[PDB]
Formats: C-alpha cells, sequence, structure tokens
C-alpha cells in the first residue's frame, strides 16, 4: 500500500527550507506502508492544481491506497494583486476570473478544489483524507492563542460534501501546543510563525496519527503502533 501526501511547506521535505521541516516527513516509522510526500512550499488549492500536482497523484495511484491532502497556508490574500494561490472567496460553487502569468484563469473556490480532487482520487480506487491546516504559532504573543483560520472548517466542509475522510489536524495540534507552553513551542519556530523546525514538524506529525487513532481514520489500519501522546478531541 501508498500513501500519498498533497500539501505546502508545513508538510513537504525541507519544509520552508532554512532548517526547517514538513510534517510528512515523520510518518514512515509508524506505517507500514510507503509514504510519498509530494507537498511542496508555497502551493495553494488553486496553485496545486493548476500545476498538476493533483494529476501526477492520479496518475500513480492504484487501487486501496491513501491520500491526504492538507492546504490553508496559502489560500488567502488578494486577487488584485494575484499572486497565484489565492482561491476565490466562498464555500461553493463560486467562481473569479483573474489574468495570471498571461492567462485569464477560472479560479474556484477552497472547498470546490478540494471537493474535485477527492472525487478525483476515489475515482481511482483511493482513499481520500481531508486534513484541517496546521496551526500558526499559537505561543507567538507569549500568551496562547487559539483562533483558526477560515480554512479548517471549509476543509471539513469539502469532505462532507465529497463524501470522503475527515481530520482535524489543527485541534489536536493546538492541543498539545497548549500542553506544551510558551517556551518549548517557540523553540519550534525559529525563523517566522509558520514553518516549524525539525523538532517541531515531528510533533505535528504526532498529533495527525493521534487525530487519526482518535476519530477513527481508515488509516489506522496501517499503523504500527497507536501510543501516541496528548488525549482525544
Ligand atoms: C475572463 O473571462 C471572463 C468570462 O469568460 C470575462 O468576463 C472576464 O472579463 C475575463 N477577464 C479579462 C481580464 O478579460
Ligand atoms: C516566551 O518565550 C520566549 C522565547 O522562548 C521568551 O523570549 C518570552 O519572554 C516568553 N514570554 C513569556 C510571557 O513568558
Amino acid at each position: 500500500t501508498t500513501v500519498y501526501l498533497a500539501g505546502d511547506s508545513t508538510m513537504a521535505k525541507n519544509g520552508g527550507g532554512s532548517g526547517t521541516n514538513g510534517w510528512g516527513e515523520y510518518l514512515a516509522s509508524y506505517l507500514s506502508a510507503t509514504v510519498v510526500n509530494d507537498a511542496v512550499a508555497g502551493r495553494s488549492a488553486r496553485s496545486y492544481t493548476r500545476e498538476g500536482r493533483f494529476e501526477n497523484i492520479a496518475d500513480v495511484v492504484t487501487a486501496g491506497d491513501y491520500v491526504i491532502v492538507e492546504f490553508g497556508h496559502n489560500d488567502g490574500g488578494s486577487l488584485s494583486t494575484d499572486n497565484g494561490r489565492t482561491d476565490c472567496s466562498g464555500t461553493g460553487a463560486e467562481v473569479c476570473y483573474s489574468v495570471y502569468d498571461g492567462v485569464n484563469e477560472t479560479i474556484l473556490t477552497f472547498p470546490a478544489y478540494l471537493e474535485n480532487a477527492a472525487k478525483l482520487f476515489t475515482a481511482k480506487g483511493a482513499k481520500v483524507i481531508l486534513s484541517s491546516q496546521t496551526p500558526n504559532n499559537p505561543w507567538e504573543t507569549g500568551t496562547f492563542v487559539n483562533s483558526p483560520t477560515r480554512f479548517v472548517e471549509y476543509a471539513e466542509l469539502a469532505a462532507e460534501v465529497a463524501g470522503v475522510e475527515y481530520v482535524d489536524h489543527w485541534s489536536y495540534v493546538d492541543s498539545i501546543y497548549e500542553t506544551l507552553g510558551n517556551a518549548t513551542v517557540n523553540s519550534y519556530f525559529p525563523i517566522d510563525h509558520t514553518h516549524t523546525s525539525p523538532a517541531g514538524a515531528e510533533v505535528v506529525a504526532e498529533a495527525f496519527l493521534k487525530a487519526v487513532v482518535c476519530t477513527g481514520t481508515s488509516l489506522k489500519s496501517v499503523l504500527t503502533t497507536t501510543s501516541f501522546e496528548g488525549t482525544c478531541l
């Protein structure tokens, strides 16, 4: 069995560079399946879709395989000065137009991008798991602040609509981030408040596996152990 990872710099190998790393790099050792980390730094649901990265996964995925999709960090911004990643506002069939890189592009909503990808993978017999984005350093201000982005809910909404599984990666990460405290968590974010140090990337990975176990996600079948930190919910 093979597990494919689609995400951004918080999941990708080498994370955001400069000694940071993505959480996808710490799954292999707890799974009895091959893990392919196709996350790329700086990608949004739109950017990733347009670059044909979802297709590359669809071409190679075989029945029974797993696909984990997690975006959000790069999905915001303004289309006035299109950065190529910003999705169209809304949660449904909304459609935005914008000239990016010399092409009048048809831009969809965040849920729409995830839903289309989910359907594409389901069609190939693969098991799809949409995951909410990881949180930016909540202990950045010296005090713990829990303020999810709109993309956390949008991911849950996309899963329902597409009829696939959802894992609240956000909540499980923030949960232990709160337990770990100011000093510890802040060391996970050397450079900025998004890109985690290798030590932090591991914790974020553990958080995901804790969510899988607690919610009963199908991926638990290939878990080599169920002894992870924190408590359920
Ligand atoms: C892009 O296409 C839409 C609909 O086809 C059109 O209304 C819009 O004006 C186009 N954008 C530009 C900059 O031409
Ligand atoms: C939190 O930790 C940072 C970095 O370790 C430190 O500089 C800061 O003073 C701490 N803030 C509080 C309120 O404890």
